[PDB]
């Protein structure tokens, strides 16, 4: 038979199975397939040829193709995986056909090895993901200018599928608007142009919005140099420019250097604004852990959405952040999401880098560029030094308040200068011991060592008075004040001091600002009682409750009377017998020293005159002006008025002017005081001048009394180190014809020591304790002399 | 036999041709394929079934196969366009097999259609062309992470195509430098990521080049949700990487806020780095006109140079500048030039906006917000007020220089920190009366009010020393220098002074990297001449070429010469006859304060040795040492050494010091004076003691004699108080044999004016003008007394 040699020498594996599913034929092509030899399977069940794992399902196909023939179908050709005798599940092309061999229902199966074309199909399967995956849409056109294949970017960019765009003109697919009318002419010209070309089109999506597309056509010929294909690519220019301006705006915002979470939120907001129908949010990396960096308020869930992840990497190293964007299906094309993701990721890397650099910068900056002052870093060391040296530091926290008005009105450009002006006033005001710092924003710190209550009640006042007059901006005033808290304690660490200072600083502002306070309620009480005492002193001068007392002075060599001294004296049921060691500085703080001294001298004069008018006389009275410092320009005015109140008898009066030199700062006092001698008052001095030999010890000044203070005589009896200077002062008195008085003496031994040196007047608890205004007349009417 | 039905009833197209090209077998499948009938086909030439246009060569192919053997190929297969009997042409897969009957040559043809396969092949060529048309590389990776496909972009940009790349790891396929930034591990891990990711990598071409690829890996899953393929896209981030570096650098710049011109220069540097041989220019817009803000310095001639412009607009879109890029003709790709235009323009946009704001506020700002120092306008108003008041200042143009080191190494932030550090030194050292501002950039200006050349040079030298110490920052201290220009002219405007000082600073900076001078060299020579004089004094004191004069003091009583006072002199031929009032301050300036005094005392002791041999019995010898300013660092040891040098006990030697100088350090000074007491060396204090008047009487025993200054003795007509000074001295004089010395007597009338006051010693020109070293014996022999 002719069919015998052709079947025998054939390159396709032909096999036949009887109606009972048993095989009866094989060939060398079948041997190239499977692997079994002919005799191994001739007359045996087909199941052995069937794959071992496929045998359970084969009977179903057998029944379907025998009982009903799969709806009376002889067979078909298709691909199937063949498990060769070596166990390899190779791929081959199978074909089936019902046959009537021997009058029975037999089935003939043809097989062909298909490894090579299977590899071609693998190439195509990779190439389809290579085409769907792409940065821009691309579609190839046959000689008749019909769309044949497209990509996922094309589909998601124009709302079209391959089924919808198959075999149809690009313009017919993207039906163009009639406005302008030349769009059709231009697109035809470009599409039918035989050479590579580019142009711009105004396509409108199947689902809506217009896109100003930039389309390009390129040719591809064949061996015969004939038109084989024309590849057309629709690069986006509308959304492409949207991403370009997205990067531009992200860089613009980042150039202002806003804080970390602000940068994250800005990036998220803009990313969503471009890739609408999505949410975005970033995570930062710290200590090898992710922390939610920023998010936009539009975090609502959207159906049919997919996540999309990227990693933030700085100049090198592990990630600095995690990028995640959830986008709803149909929101925007995948390549466009890629375009947004790359820019967002690189911009986020730069954002992380900026914060990282700012960390090391701020942590080590030793001066804040605004105001150029020291900052927290320097203040930390300048407080650690003091705390470890154990010298009690005092920390004031200043807060500028009522500032936001300038920021709102003129803007930051002028609000910065407004702060700098006050900071410069601080510098012009402060002193070498003090240290200044600007910790953050409108908050500053002052470090001091002098920590007396009366010192702080003045430093705080200076700091708060710095801003009395308004700040001049644009020649227009803009007021400000300060809330200043004072921390002062021993032992506690700088951290405790700063915490307390900030507590007080915020507390003052919350109460209303424009003020100052200590941290300690007890220390605040202290000043409350001080203020009450000051008001009481005001009322006291008003109501004439203070008095004066007299300390007798005697000629040390004879026992005759020499003078009396007017020691101020305060009496009060609310506070008992306060001493001049405490009630004078209160008068200085309250500014009533003027009335204090006025009443003192006035009552001294009135007592002197009312005793002169009676049958009693005394050598003189000495009022110590230096105690209240009596240093205003009315220094002679007050005494002149008081003396004129009852006539001028300066010869009967003495005055003490022990300002360290009384001319070291104000020469007007000296130039005007000569009226005292003109009236006859007895000038007196305690200290010894320094410069120019104390102005040649002012022989021109008619000094009368030289007073050796209490301490000198108190310490004299022990040491010749003081006996020598006592000798010198007494000798110079005796030589320059000056009367020397000693303001202290306790027991007979001190008086014995002072006797030999020829001291002229001695006063102290020895001769007579101070005796009030009511019975010193009795003492003088009784005792003369006292030795 | 089944061999007949095996083919006769087959559905696959089958034909057979014998040696004579006659069709011997033609199956019903072949009938339904071609359209002929079996009877019409059998016995006819095979060419009838061949396409008419291809028939002529078919017999030639058959003859070639019959004769040449063709390596006895058993069979083959392919697709060709079959022509049917009706003339229609279709694509039909087919295969050829070689069979032999009766020992002759026969050929068997098998045929199927697979027209959908031809359509898929058309789709496959289309996929290849679609992916290959775009220049972005894409590759596909099997599950095991082996690259299994490539495209034209990848092969062109990496050398390896698929053939030499398939079936191996991408990390090995892609070679990297030796872990420059740990690139190997990053590539390995990213290649192993299971979720979509993207990073950057250095990859070296076949030749070997440092190119950067933005590897972007994405997975593709199957229908059953398993990892199926890994497709990645290496976008060549080289232009993109360059823009990344550009953005980072310019972001760092704009954050650090450099000056506007340096910002433009940085922009130009980056622009030329990304575009070699570029003549880029930033034509900003000022007052509606294009102003050259900056440009790249490489303006070399270019043939048909490519020119482009980018528009710089504010937030509202109004034009504000033009980035004009000029480059080699067509040397820049459109896709990359577009970005170096847009991104650079949009980053410079905020620079321009901030600069416009700063320019609007420039005429009004009063405080530079980087150093806190007053800006140019404050200084201008201050100098205007000073000149209106007729105050000529000295503009210490402190040109803080060498800052370029920190600028190039650590950048603008740490440059500002160093500037704040140096202004900290200036602020702490400047005296209250001085003023300091910042005229521009790094040029500070410290306005003072010192006209003395000595004070000016002292301020310059102390500024130089305070800047000399390394300026610590970031634990890498940098040395810094100053170029202090100075000027001083009465009645000249601020413009005159600031032009002069600026020109002087420029002149000195040009002549050297450090120094300081005046403008108008007419007076700059003063520093050089005084320095030469200082060197000459150094030489003279080292050589011991000075001289001494011995002025005697004559008793106001009837007596012999009380003593001598030794006064150091100097006589040189070149520098003139230098007086004491000149060289003593020069001695302090040059640092021989202790050395000159040591010479003075040594000469005094040697001359004491010389005198005693003759009848010169040395009543007493005072060697001053007050104007020479002995410090405690060298006083006791050196002053005492001269005592033993020639055997003269202190009973005649005398030193002098002012208590105003003793008060400099009260801790130890007079201890050495007591050592001198033990040695017998007397101490004659100055005009009078300072405060407390006691150290001049106890522990120390001065007032062995005390001297009255000539300025007072000759001015007694107004300084009449020196009479009381004399009597105060007389007190302790009669106490323990102490004495006064009125120095400066010039007439017998002054002698009468003094002697009435019981002064014991008279000195001055009148009784005896100073005598040369060797005439003391003559004066002694001649005058006893003169009266
Ligand atoms: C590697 C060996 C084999 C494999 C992998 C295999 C697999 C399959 C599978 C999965 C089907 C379901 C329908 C389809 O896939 O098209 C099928 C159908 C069928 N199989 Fe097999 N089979 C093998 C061997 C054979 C052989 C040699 C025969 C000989 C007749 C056979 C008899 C049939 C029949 C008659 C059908 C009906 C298909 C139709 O009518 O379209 N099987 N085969
Ligand atoms: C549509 C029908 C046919 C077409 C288009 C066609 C075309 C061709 C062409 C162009 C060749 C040259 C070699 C090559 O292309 O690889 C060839 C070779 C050949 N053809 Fe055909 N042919 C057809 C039908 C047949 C048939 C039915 C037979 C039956 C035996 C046959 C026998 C041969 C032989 C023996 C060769 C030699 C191949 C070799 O030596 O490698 N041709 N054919």
């Amino acid at each position: 038979g002719i069919f015998f040699p052709a079947l025998e020498q054939n390159m396709m594996g032909a096999v036949l199975i009887n109606e009972n599913d048993e095989v009866m034929f094989f060939n060398p092509a079948a041997e190239k397939l499977w692997g079994y030899k002919r005799e191994e399977v001739i007359g045996n069940n087909i199941d052995m040829l069937i794959p071992r794992d496929l045998r359970p399902a084969h009977p179903e196909y057998i029944r379907h193709n025998r009982e009903g023939g799969k709806a009376r179908v002889e067979g078909m050709s298709r691909e199937l995986q063949l498990e060769k005798k070596d166990g390899s599940k190779i791929w081959t092309r199978f074909a089936l056909s019902k046959v009537s061999a021997e009058g029975k229902v037999y089935y003939l199966a043809l097989v062909r090895d298909a490894s090579v074309e299977m590899a071609q199909k693998e190439q195509t399967r990779q190439l389809i993901i290579a085409v769907d995956h792409l940065d821009r849409p691309v579609i190839v056109l046959d000689p008749e200018r019909h769309i044949v294949q497209c990509n996922r970017a094309f589909t998601e960019m124009f709302g079209y599928c391959i089924s919808e765009a198959s075999g149809m003109q690009p313009d017919t697919l993207l039906n163009t608007p009639e406005f302008p009318a030349d769009n059709r002419i231009r697109l035809q010209q470009l599409l039918w142009k035989t050479a590579r070309d580019q142009d711009e089109f105004l396509l409108l999506t199947r689902t809506g919005e217009k896109i100003w597309i930039k389309a390009s056509i390129s040719p591809v010929y064949d061996v015969l140099a004939h038109l084989q294909n024309l590849v057309m690519t629709f690069s986006d220019i509308t959304e492409e420019r949207q991403i370009r301006q997205l990067e531009g705006n992200i860089l613009a915002a980042m150039c202002s250097s806003p804080p970390f979470h602000e940068m994250g939120e800005i990036i998220c907001r803009n990313i969503e604004s471009v890739l609408n129908e999505s949410h975005v949010s970033l995570f930062a990396l710290r200590n090898g852990m992710p922390i939610h960096w920023a998010s936009s308020s539009h975090g609502a869930e959207i159906q049919n959405a997919q996540s999309w992840s990227a990693t933030i990497r700085q100049r090198d190293g592990a990630p600095a952040g995690i990028l995640q964007i959830k986008t709803s299906s149909g929101a925007e094309t995948s390549a466009f999401i890629e375009r947004v993701a790359d820019i967002s990721q690189h911009m986020a890397a730069l954002a992380l880098e900026q914060e990282k650099s700012r960390q090391h910068i701020e942590q080590l900056i030793q001066f804040d560029p605004m105001t150029g002052l020291p900052n927290r870093n320097n203040l930390h060391n300048y407080l650690d030094d003091l705390v470890d040296k154990a010298v009690s530091p005092v920390v004031y926290l200043i807060g500028v308040d009522h500032i936001q008005d300038v920021i709102d009105s003129l803007g930051y450009a002028w609000a910065d200068q407004a702060l700098l002006e006050v900071v410069n006033r601080f510098r012009e005001k402060l002193k070498p011991d003090q240290y200044l710092c600007r910790i953050e924003g409108t908050q500053f710190v002052l470090v001091s060592l002098e920590n007396d209550v009366s010192n702080i009640t003045q430093i705080a006042d200076e700091l708060r008075n710095v801003v009395s007059k308004p700040i001049m901006i644009d020649d227009k005033p803009f007021p400000l004040t300060l809330s200043i808290g004072i921390s002062y304690d021993l032992g506690k660490n700088r951290d405790y001091l700063l915490s307390t200072a900030h507590n007080a600083m915020d507390y003052i502002r919350k109460n209303g600002g424009n003020g100052w306070q200590f941290f300690s309620p007890a220390m605040n009480e202290m000043v409350k009682e001080r203020l009450v005492l000051g008001a009481a002193l005001k009322e006291a001068i008003s109501n004439n409750q203070l008095k004066l007392v007299y300390q007798p002075q005697i000629f040390a060599e004879t026992g005759e009377l020499y003078g009396i001294e007017a020691l101020a004296r305060w009496h009060d049921p609310l506070h008992g017998h306060v001493p001049p060691s405490r009630f004078i500085p209160l008068a200085e703080e309250i500014g009533e020293i003027e009335n204090i001294g006025r009443w003192v001298i006035a009552e001294a004069c009135r007592q002197l005159a009312e005793w002169r008018s009676q049958n009693i006389h005394i050598p003189a009275l000495s009022v110590n002006l230096s105690a209240l410092h009596f240093r205003s320009n009315q220094l002679p005015n007050q005494v002149s008025d008081a003396m004129h109140a009852w006539g001028i008898d300066g010869h009967q009066l003495t005055v003490e002017i022990t300002e360290s030199m009384m001319m070291e700062h104000d020469t007007e006092i000296f130039k005007r005081i000569q009226i005292l001698r003109d009236m006859g008052v007895g000038l007196s001095v305690d200290d010894f001048g320094t410069g120019f030999s104390g102005l040649s010890r002012l022989v021109s000044l008619p000094v009368t009394e030289i007073k050796i203070d209490k301490s000198f005589v108190d310490r004299c009896l022990t040491e010749k180190r003081i006996l020598a200077l006592l000798e010198a002062i007494t000798s110079i008195g005796q030589s320059l014809n000056l009367t020397v008085v000693a303001e202290g003496v306790e027991t007979k031994e001190q008086f014995e020591m002072l006797r030999k040196i020829h001291c002229r007047v001695i006063q102290g608890y020895f001769f007579s304790r101070p005796l009030p205004a009511e019975e010193i007349p009795g003492w003088m009417s009784s005792v003369l002399p006292l030795k």
